[PDB]
DNA sequence: GCTGCGCAGGG
DNA sequence: GCCCTGGCAGC
């Protein structure tokens, strides 16, 4: 059996002074995806780069300081691609696709469309792209795992306060009509393939205490294609996980 | 973003 | 009446 965990912690840097390397080595994951890691390499402490055991790979964004995407794996990969081929997606440092001989894992960090109509805009295209280039893999007889923060609660059940969230980035029709859109094109949520219940969450607000009182969207998912899906053997959310507003999700397959 | 609040329809 | 849906400063 494989463990994969995936966590946007939102600033690498941040993490590693609230515990991120005890937790690592905690959990013994056979690969990390990490999303928003907020760095470059070249400013991360040696022991943070590299981790004794795993082989790591980081693409950052251009801009400083902004999201990026960072894999540690035991096994390396034969190729890490870091994007669609599609520029303007390409240098946010928010995508890693992994061949893992078995499947290639995407580790997508999918934009935040809070901010403006132009992200939102830029997150719906990006959604797009991802469809695209997942489906033209999967498509040519490939088994993918995808993980990551997709910015988007899918269903009622998947955020503390879907009432007041309906007409916000994060929760509008569009963006969930997308997820559904995703999963019609073959593509299984691997949490909710054992867990129906509410109270799930996996990203709180800063504001408000919102992480005690529970009140959080399920923003980050584990997806395989639909022919993978009975190679996997557990999805679970890490709710006990501190150090970001996200915390970690986890996944096992054969 | 979450939690209040005033306010306005229903019902 | 009351409830319970559906712009905003305060954090
Ligand atoms: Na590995």
């Amino acid at each position: 059996v494989l463990k994969i965990i995936s966590w946007n912690v939102n600033g690498l840097r941040a993490v590693h002074r609230k515990g991120f390397l005890k937790w690592f080595m905690e959990e013994k994951p056979d690969i990390l995806c990490l999303q928003e890691i907020k760095a470059a390499p070249e400013q991360l402490p040696r022991k943070l780069r590299h981790v004794e055991g795993y082989r790591s790979f980081f693409t950052p964004a251009e801009r400083k300081g902004y999201s990026g995407v960072a894999m540690y794996t035991k096994v390396p990969p034969s190729s890490l691609r870091e994007g669609f081929g599609v520029e303007r997606f390409d240098t946010e440092g928010r995508i890693q696709i992994a061949d893992f001989d078995d499947f290639l894992l995407y580790n997508i960090y999918f934009p935040n469309g809070k901010m403006s109509e132009e992200r939102l805009k830029y997150k719906l295209e990006f959604y797009d792209a991802f469809l695209e280039d997942v489906n033209r893999e999967r498509d040519s007889g490939r088994n993918v795992i995808i993980c990551g923060n997709f910015n988007t609660a899918h269903r009622e059940i998947d955020l503390a306060r879907p009432k007041e969230n309906s007409n916000v980035s994060g929760f509008l029709p569009v963006e969930r009509a997308w997820i559904d859109k995703f999963i019609e094109n073959g593509y299984v949520d691997t949490f909710r393939m054992f867990n129906s219940d509410p109270g799930q969450y996996t990203w709180w607000s800063y504001r408000t205490r919102a992480r005690e009182r529970n009140v959080g969207w399920r923003l980050d998912y584990f997806f395989v294609n639909e022919e993978f899906k009975g190679k996997v053997k557990r999805s679970w959310i890490l709710s006990d996980v501190m150090g970001s507003d996200h915390c970690p999700i986890g996944l096992e397959i054969e």
